DNA sequence: CGGGCATGCCC
DNA sequence: CGGGCATGCCC
């Protein structure tokens, strides 16, 4: 009955976890202490999928944004009117895109109105321990009429072809002009005032 | 042949001049030194019309915004996509509105695509030396996808019913959250660095 | 590139 | 209300 998707971590029977590459001026950088990705708008944000056990054929990987703060959780995260107007398969209203994938699907939920982007799950290549997806966030966190400075979480779910939830993980995202500066600022704030 | 309207002051045979009331946190304030109005979005910005001689019946008062800097003069000044979407008679794309007037006309030029807003000229009441029009600016100067931090001029023209230009005056506008702060900052910059 | 201005807003 | 943070950007 809820229109707010769960953000509860569920690593599940397949041992599903997210991973991030190690990285002022940088195009993205991930803070383990904050569980937070800092990245630039319309630029590659790699996310690694790690599993202990192999998902069944036909498993799908869904990404969805939700506002982090309780006061905004019920509002659908959308692209701002400016970036919606300056717009391949991604509807211009969608914040999150996937690049480099020929089987991407963009979904608008008939009941909750929430946007999500889905690609097939593929196991890592021989010798690799993870699968990397290239996400793109098409607005800054600050965009007026869109996220409007409100932090979001990205929720990544592993789902089988039948719709069973196999795993769920989430990370906070700040899309900003200066990821390196802002990560250092927030980590210092955590140490000094958190 | 030009699509850029003239901004040249032409006080003309009727002795046409603009006037402004004397005024942090203030909703508007005019700087004589800068010939610049500082005002808040969607709030009253009174402009006084002064003439030495009485215009003929059917005279009209037109207001139009142009970008002040040479690099942007040829671009039409428009409302940003966010404020256009969150919108009486004024088309949502128009930056400048007039409130309190039952004969307001909003014009989109067929050839130059520029927006303007027009009201009839009315002489001052007995004992008064000027006529006041209440303008509203529907975006901040900073609005992304609109003025985008670029200064504008407002051009006020007195035109007879036949289309003759009787007078022209202009003033710079900064639409901003804190007119009093920003006026003091710019006037200090003028004294120290201008 | 990094230093520092910008400017709506602080929940 | 004013002090000062915010955060894309400096032409
Ligand atoms: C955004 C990511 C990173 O974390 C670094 C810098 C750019 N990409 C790949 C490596
Ligand atoms: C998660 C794995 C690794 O450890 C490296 C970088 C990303 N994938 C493939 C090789
Ligand atoms: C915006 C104008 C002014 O200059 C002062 C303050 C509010 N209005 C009327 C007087
Ligand atoms: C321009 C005139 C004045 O001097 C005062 C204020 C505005 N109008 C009417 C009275
Ligand atoms: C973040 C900051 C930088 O380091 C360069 C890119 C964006 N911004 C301006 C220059
Ligand atoms: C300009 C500044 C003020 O003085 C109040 C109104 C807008 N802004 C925040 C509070
Ligand atoms: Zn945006
Ligand atoms: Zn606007």
């Amino acid at each position: 009955s809820s229109s707010v998707p769960s953000q509860k971590t569920y690593q599940g029977s397949y041992g599903f976890r997210l991973g991030f590459l190690h990285s002022k001026s940088v195009t993205c950088t991930y803070s383990p202490a904050l569980n937070k990705m800092f990245c630039q708008l319309a630029k590659t944000c790699p996310v690694q999928l790690w599993v202990d056990s192999t998902p069944p054929p036909g498993t799908r990987v869904r990404a969805m944004a939700i506002y982090k703060q309780s006061q905004h959780m019920t509002e659908v995260v959308r692209r701002c009117p400016h970036h919606e107007r300056c717009s391949g398969l991604a509807p211009p209203q969608h914040l999150i895109r996937v690049e480099g994938n020929l089987r991407v699907e963009y979904l608008d939920d008939r009941n909750t109105f929430r946007h999500s982007v889905v690609v097939p799950y593929e196991p890592p290549e021989v010798g690799s321990d993870c699968t990397t997806i290239h996400y793109n966030y098409m607005c800054n966190s600050s965009c007026m009429g869109g996220m409007n400075r409100r932090p979001i979480l990205t929720i990544i779910t592993l789902e089988d072809s039948s719709g069973n939830l196999l795993g769920r993980n989430s990370f906070e995202v700040r899309v900003c002009a200066c990821p390196g500066r802002d990560r250092r600022t927030e980590e210092e704030n955590l140490r000094k005032k958190g």
